[PDB]
């Protein structure tokens, strides 16, 4: 039985964890206790605010129809109301006290109808489309004219700042975002905008586009790129114009952030707050990327060690990014060197990903370490994608050990701490006050080991002396968060307790 030492200091890197991080796009069980949720993804690109409808685009037929008035929930009487499918995700934010990120359009066209298959000579202009216009420049109608070809998007955001106040409120939308993976719209959404997106071209739409939206909310925050994933992160997926506007930039996020930064500039008003990434693995374990299936013990074993692709310099995982382009790895760490020097206060958020092994221990452990080491890179929110539809056990499992550990929606805290462990592969940890507590610490550990328990050593420095603790975990029996055996003797400030293989605990220490 193999020891394993852990040592915690709540002196050491105190750190603001943003609530954001525990953030969702589909809402899983109910009771994860999340603080943020995301309006995005695909459908969101064709979505047209005045009457409901979306395009699936290649995910489904090109398809016009009303699957988000559906999956949010709408009776038909509320599809016909202007903003419904979005003032229902709002008015569901409110009730949980969750942010609300809101995705609008730009690349170009939204949904005229919900007539279904869009067929590759009805592609926009057509019957089948309405133009998007960020700026309405006449009066703002709570009734907008449902049969023009137009929707104004600035008109979108006057109808949400009515109903709810600004951003700068309580009630208020807080977060909009500048479509949704625009180097694969000619990919996703080949009725739409069929060309490939240009660099510039996406710079001068967001321009625009953000320009609108803060002129109705000053507060708003304005989320951009939304990245698919590395390829974009590199060069805009091949965008056509790279060669000509790349100069001395190491890729294009850099050229994004001094571009945004350069507009802003002659704008007078920061027009980009949050840089937005989404980040599904390309890890490969046992010939099987991870995010695709929960695959063999190999691919288990890989999902687990992944997030140290996040952060840990001295991890290589198997995949195309690794092999060809390790530079820019880890990749939290290399995002904020550029979000830092070339637009300085902008924030970084990863607003879809998924590390999969939905109803596996492996993809509940993955989370766990995602979860912690999310809080302490400073990152600004994060939110899962559901790649399996239905219940997704153990991402659920993850949250809550997080989130709402004990039914009560008790969470780790809102200050992350120094949290080392001697052996980096088969445990991670993670630590957390709150308001700089000497009272209670918390402390989430796993072990990702599929065959050997450790037995971990814990250490810990405070101010005071902490006298017993309680434990919650989650391990391959069970996905449901069961209370664990309590720790009764702590004796200068350190402590044993025994981790079996594929289980994560949150231990709870308290002073007394
Ligand atoms: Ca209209
Ligand atoms: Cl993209």
């Amino acid at each position: 039985a193999k020891t394993i030492t852990i040592k915690v200091d709540t002196f050491k890197d105190r750190k603001p964890i943003s609530p954001y991080i525990y953030g969702t796009n589909q809402d899983l069980a109910g009771d994860e206790n999340m603080a943020a949720r995301r309006l995005g993804g695909n459908r969101m690109t064709g979505y047209n605010w005045e009457n409901n409808m979306s395009n699936a685009g290649s995910d489904w037929q090109q398809s016009s129809d009303n699957y988000l008035c559906s999956n949010g929930g709408l009776t038909q009487a509320e599809c016909e109301k202007p903003g419904a499918v979005t003032t229902s995700f709002h008015d569901q934010s409110l009730k949980l006290g969750t942010y609300s990120l809101v995705t609008l359009p730009m690349a170009g066209y939204v949904a005229k109808d919900g007539n279904g298959s869009v067929q590759e000579s009805e592609a926009a202009p057509s019957a089948r489309w309405n133009q998007v216009v960020n700026a309405k420049n006449a009066p703002f109608q709570l009734q907008p004219d449902l049969n023009d070809n137009y929707v104004y998007v600035d008109e979108f955001v006057h109808f949400l700042v009515n109903k709810y106040g600004t951003a700068s409120t309580k009630a208020g939308v807080k977060g909009y975002a500048l479509d949704n993976e625009p180097a694969l719209w000619s990919h996703t959404h080949p009725r739409i905008h069929g060309e490939k997106v240009g660099a510039k071209e996406l710079v001068d739409r967001s321009v625009s586009l953000s320009k609108a939206v803060k002129a109705i909310d000053a507060g708003a925050e304005v989320f951009g790129p939304v990245l698919y994933g590395f390829g974009a992160y590199k060069d805009l997926q091949t965008a056509p114009d790279w060669d000509s506007v790349k100069g001395n930039y190491s890729w294009f996020v850099d050229y994004y952030l001094d571009q945004m930064r350069l507009s802003s500039q002659v704008e007078g008003k920061r027009l980009l707050d949050v840089f937005d990434v989404h980040w599904y693995p390309e890890a490969m374990g046992g010939g099987i990327r991870i995010t695709n299936e929960v695959g063999n013990d190999e691919t288990k074993k890989a999902r687990m060690q992944a997030p140290r692709t996040l952060w840990d310099p001295t991890y290589k995982e198997d995949s195309w990014i690794a092999q060809w382009n390790s530079e820019f790895l880890p990749i939290l760490p290399r995002l904020k060197q550029s979000v830092d020097k070339y637009y300085p206060g902008t924030k970084l958020a990863m607003t879809e990903y998924s590390y999969g092994g939905e109803n596996d221990i492996s993809g509940g452990i993955a989370m766990t370490d995602v979860l912690g080491i999310l809080g302490k890179n400073d990152v600004y929110m994060a939110n899962y994608w559901k790649l399996k539809d239905g219940v997704n056990n153990y991402v659920s499992a993850a949250y809550k050990l997080y989130r709402n550990y004990d039914g009560k929606n008790s969470t780790f805290g809102d200050t992350s701490v120094s949290a080392q462990t001697s052996d980096i592969v088969n445990s991670s940890v993670h630590a957390s006050v709150t308001n700089a507590s000497d009272k209670e610490l918390h402390l989430v550990v796993m072990n990702k080991s599929m065959d050997s328990a450790f037995d971990a050593q814990f250490d810990l420095s405070g101010a005071k002396t902490y006298i017993s603790g309680k434990v919650w975990g989650f391990d391959k029996n069970s996905s449901q968060i069961k209370e664990a055996a309590p720790i009764t003797q702590i004796s200068g400030n350190r402590f044993t307790y025994t981790v079996p293989p594929l289980t994560a605990y949150h231990i709870v220490l308290t002073t007394g």
